């Protein structure tokens, strides 16, 4: 099964894989900034743009998953199951939601083409050895 | 925060909350029908309508959840914990995902207006107690069948 | 006084008398649908129709009643008295508010004339003895079937 | 000296008796419906239709019978005669008043064109064995 | 209900109470002339006015009470209950039916205006003491 | 004598022979509906249609047969003769009277052509074995317009 | 009820009762003459006159009665009961069929007006005392 | 001498084999419905259409077989052979005459195209397994009491 | 039922009965001619003329007779009954099939009117005495 | 589901609560005024403005509370809870009912915007100390 | 290489997976129907539709497989090998060939769009629960 | 029942019977070239020519046969069945599918009429004995 939501937006999973793991901000920060900056748009009952529709469903799923995590932590009996599962819910799938939400927020704030250019720039910058590339990573901003 | 995902489409969780279980086909069946019918449309790099994007996001979420469930099943040793968590996932979250997918298919195949009208009619029908409620449930389907 | 809110809409308490008690559904099933179907209209500052104004007044009155019920549950110690009072207010006047909400909601959604037609049809249906009446009791539905 | 009040209308006593007794609902239901629907028309000083007048004298006649029943129940001593009279009044002429009130009210609400076709196809549908007639009884409805 | 059927015809019982009882004719003799004048008209399916319908319905109720009388005479033995019932029927219902029939027959035969004027004149006549009221009671006629 | 009373209107004895027993209403029910429906037409002195005169003659015949049944019931002593005769008269030709009266009534009310169409509808549907006969039979009285359907 | 099949054709049972019994010759001869003269017209699928269709049902009824008579004759054991039943078929109800057959055949073959004239002539002829009446009874002829 | 009588109407003997045997109605009932549906037409001296003449000759040879059967039943001696021959003629030849008669009656009364439609509909219906086929088998009926 | 195939073609069984037996050729001698002359026409799916359809039905019923005969000959055990039945079927109804085939084949080949003329001529010729009939028999030929 | 009904008329509860309590005349005065001045207006089946509908709903709640108080007084036993809940209902929601009733009555009788101006003016004035303000509280009047 | 014959018709093999097996009729019935309906068309030398050619190769390789089955069953000595092979080829390959034949035949008879509509409707029907679906399984007919 | 696909294409097995065995190339030698030349054409949803569909279904049937044979041979332990079945399938019907593939490919690539001429010339060439047959076997090419 090969399904790619970024395909409609012009990007692809492997292209997004150029960016390495675990440098993203915490998903909680992403939610906080989106609320502080996109509170009105999300609450609107009209499809203001394609990105809002996906982000809404992603946020709902993230909330339900966090509720599942807290409920299992509060109700399961043994310590091994509880710590293993609560650590698991924030291990790999959390990275998935984190990267998806980062992509949607960045594209909404700047634009898909700018995000693709930043992706390619980061890929070229990271591919080279550290001994030659500059010590400042590319920064997404206007 | 507080967001109603169905609100963009005009419906609400409370409106669908009238819908009881046993009028939603199983999630696996929704996957089967969606993959069989709308595969070319879904895989397209053009967003033809918000329904497709929402459906795709739900499909990804459900697939990830099933991956989580099988991963837990492979490793957990305590039968009670693993069976309890898998049942929880299949009954609580499964209900929500199944409701959403059914709503998306119904809206896409039958149209927005028809689905909302049928939902209001069903809500009116379900509230009346059995003593005065007609026994023939309203059913809308693509079949010219009586 | 002898004042009937239904009297100026064309309906009447005696006319609504056809529907027997226990027919109307739970109040919460009225509140949830009213909210999730006319939230903006109720919250809007425009009195489009008297139905909305009556529904707003009923909402406030019922909320006040429930606040009083929670108060008496929270403060008083006499258990039998509090149970009797909450039961009385929840069952007796609750029925009146419930039918009020049902009437206005149906009139708004389907039309007052259709509501009156449905009332007379239900009266005809219910008066007939069980031995001859069909099981298909009349029901309004913007949907065909 | 042969008088049938239905004679001025299209119906006839034997034709209206075509339907089986016990199908007409209790008299209290008829009176309550008639009140709730036509209090103003009955109280009006105008004769908008002969049906209203016929119903008016029907109501007065029934009230006289009810007063007779109340008086006989109040004064007389023999329980045998009392129960005999009350049962006879409640059952025998009760049927006639029920039929009369039902006819007038139904004709007014739905018109003669529907009542004189509801007295046919019903009482006819009853005769047919429950194996070739339509599954359910017909109902003057809306 | 609170129905005064006379109010439809313009009069009311309060006004009609001017005529004191014992100045009305016997029911049998009144029915005699009513029939002799409008037999076919009552029996016809044509309804020229509410008077005919009311007369028909009143005749029907009178026949019902006669049926009750013959039933009770045929069944019961004791004389007290029987003759008390007969007295009640001839007293309460008798006066009301007799005045109703007289009013309707008179207004149909001569008109509503003449009969109303007659009631007014009879009232003003009967108010005055006998010492001054003329000894020829007013009579509606040709 | 080769006489076909139905052949005047097109039908035949052996065509209506299709209609199954325990289908027609009892004769008394037919009398109650016919008198209650066409009282004046039957009582009228005008040959408005052959159906009316046919029904009138059948009514007279049935009245005479009932008079005979009452006579045999109230007079004869032998119980065996009594019950044999009454059962015979009630079952054998009373069924024929039921048949004729119902057919005439349906023709007059529903129209003659429709009656023949419904007759052939049974003639086909009833002829099928139960393994292929649907359990939903061709109803004729469209009068009630279904009065709504069941399930 | 009282229904007269001769009512439609202009005659009435009251008038037709003038003719005394033994006047109508016999069922067998009526059937024979009907076969000899008008047999074919019965089978035509067009009703040329109301007499033909009524004659059809009269013949069917008489055949049914003959079958009933012979069948009951073959099965009953008590000779007295069977003999009495056979006596009944030609006594009461056979006379009715003979009367109907005579009326219809005469009306068809000579004509209705001539039939009525013959009835009236026989009525005037019979009443007169035998000592003065002529011995040549009226008979319809061509 | 390889002749298929149904061939010129557009039907075929093997195509007609779709309808299972024992479904076709009794010979006597088809005979007496044909009688009091087409007495005049069969009796007429005009060859209106091949339907009527084919029916004429079919019923003729069927009556000839019936006469032979009764003659042998009356005349021959041993019961076993007589009964065996009667059953043979009534079951085997009776079936073919029955199907011939049914096809002609149905096509004449309702038309050939209607008969073809009914045949193909019944084929698609019967091929369906019982667990999935509905119990509402098709029946041609100019009566629209559907 | 009284059904005669010859009636539609204008002939009758009584007419063909005029031709004596022993002249009509064996059924096989006609089947061979029909095959060898009109195999293509018979096998065609076209209802060219009623003659062809009638011949087809005749051939089918004949073949069913033949199948029955061979079946009984092979299966039945009693030689006497077998011989009796085969002789009966072969001789009695064989004459009828011979008449049918001869009539249809001749009418198709030369024309129905010509065939009828041939039948009448042959009948009158055979009826004629030898002293006066022409010295040669009448034979049908091209 | 928090609602401020005055928002659709234009005002807000906080604007109304800006004014002090115990200023409006007792509830009975308002009820007597409303009755005596608008009996026919409220009893009429015409809804002139939302004022009347709101007033009628207020009267319905007021009657419900009165019947509840009578019930609790007659049925419950302990005086302490009785009087306590009586005082609670009379002070807490009684104030709101009185405020709403007075507002609607005054706005109906004298005007909406003028009543709003009176409210704001008196609210600002009462907070104003006795410095540059007349020693007579503003009084609303025609 | 990946080949999907339905993709030439616009459908897909996976799409056909809705209809659960135990629905596709036995191969023999499909072959009998195809022959009975299109004998001459299949034997024809003209390509009147692609469906005809496709069904032609379907029948051809089906016949080759049947020859394989009969050959291996007749020739081999070991029972397990032969019966296992025949059973497997009858069940697994039989399913695919049967569904291919049914699709071709139905599409040719009714039309491609009608077959697609029937397939999708049946799928939807069987997916849903009972109380939410009509009780009549869809069935295509012309 | 029996179909010759080549008749639809104008040829016959008898015509191709001229081509001897062990003359067609290997199955792979045709399949690989057919793929390399018409992969996009076959994969397209458009049926440009019947040859393409026939080739597609031939490849499907052959691939299913090969898959089944390989799977069963991998399962079964007996060597006789495995080797004999492999040889049989690769020999007889393998040759048949090979010849069909070659025919369709040649007709597609050089043109059907050219194929017919080449086969005719090949037959004429091969008939003659080798003593006079030239050593340059006719070959179809550009």
């Amino acid at each position: 099964m090969d399904i790619d939501p970024y395909k409609e937006f012009g990007a692809t999973v492997e292209l997004l894989s150029f960016l390495p793991s675990d440098f993203f901000p915490s998903v909680r920060d992403l939610l906080d900034t989106a609320a502080a900056l996109y509170r009105d748009a999300l609450e609107s009952p009209e499809h203001c743009s394609p990105h809002h529709t996906a982000l809404r469903q992603a946020i709902l799923c993230w909330g339900d998953l966090m509720t599942l995590a807290t409920w299992v932590g509060t109700n399961l009996e043994d310590p091994a199951s509880r710590d293993l599962v609560v650590s698991y819910v924030n291990t790999n799938v959390g990275l998935k939601f984190r990267q998806l939400l980062w992509f949607h927020i960045s594209c909404l704030t700047f634009g898909r083409e700018t995000v693709l250019e930043y992706l390619v720039s980061f890929g070229v910058w990271i591919r080279t050895p550290p001994a030659y590339r500059p010590p400042n990573a590319p920064i997404l901003s206007t």
